[PDB]
């Protein structure tokens, strides 16, 4: 289903860490975000809506969703929450796997972070990328 | 040639907004930055490529692209600067437009800029819309 995203946060040096992932394709999105609120969530979702074709979002943390500005941000633009696992485990420990290896290679994580989804999202595996699955499967759907 | 960008800063309420616009097809990224400076510049990049098949990017102010962290993050992500108008005059005004038409759909100036990616990438005209003619056009650049 190619609208579906998940969406959670993790955390690394006291910082949190958005994801999201396209589950269809293992692409990821993510920012370092200074506090772990409401009002970080629904402007997350309202950017990657945006950007992206967003019809349904997932989260292993359904309370994440419940706050008044969350709810405004998924109604203004027409999300829903996906009420019904493995790409999704795979890919934020990848992703911390990802940045440990890189965090040397910036000072600050948020830095780190942001090159570790560009590894990621290149990275073939077979043996297309997350990002040439997910634009793949997205031209598909807009032409019928 | 779908691996340009343009980017450029422009100023509403005391506030920046960083707008790039993949030029082949009128797609836009924004970000509300606090201040317009190379860190976020080059913050701003590292995400861009992370997300898209980056290669050159365009400005209107060259200055914006000498400082030693942005040609650091352009160095880290393979990107070069365009040595080589119409569509991205026509962009800006017009997400400017958008913005003053739901700036009192949102509190925040941040939150009204994200509203208007939202409207300008969706919107059809014709008659596909940036969006989809992004993907259209990465996913055929893709398969040869
Ligand atoms: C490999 C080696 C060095 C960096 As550099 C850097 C800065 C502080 C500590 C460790 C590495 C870097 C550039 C831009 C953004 C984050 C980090 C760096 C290396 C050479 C010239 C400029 C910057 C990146 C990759
Ligand atoms: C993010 C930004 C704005 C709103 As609204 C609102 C409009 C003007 C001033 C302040 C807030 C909102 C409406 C109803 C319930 C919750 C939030 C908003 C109102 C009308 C149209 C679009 C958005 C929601 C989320
Ligand atoms: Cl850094
Ligand atoms: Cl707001």
């Amino acid at each position: 289903s190619p609208g579906i995203w998940q969406l959670d946060c993790t955390h690394l040096e006291g910082k949190v860490i958005l994801v999201a992932v396209h589950v269809a394709s293992g692409y990821i999105e993510a920012e370092v975000i200074p506090a772990e609120t409401g009002q970080e969530t629904a402007y997350f979702l309202l950017k990657l809506a945006g950007r992206w074709p967003v019809k349904t979002v997932h989260t292993d943390n359904g309370s994440n969703f419940t706050s008044t500005t969350v709810k405004a941000a998924c109604w203004w633009a027409g999300i829903k929450q996906e009420f019904g696992q493995g790409v999704i485990e795979s890919m934020n420990k990848e992703l911390k796997k990802i940045i440990g290896q890189v965090r040397d290679q910036a000072e600050h994580l948020k830095t780190a972070v942001q090159m570790a989804v560009f590894i990621h999202n290149k990275k073939r595996k077979g043996g297309y990328s997350a990002g040439e699955r997910i634009v793949d499967i997205i031209a598909t759907d807009i032409q019928t």
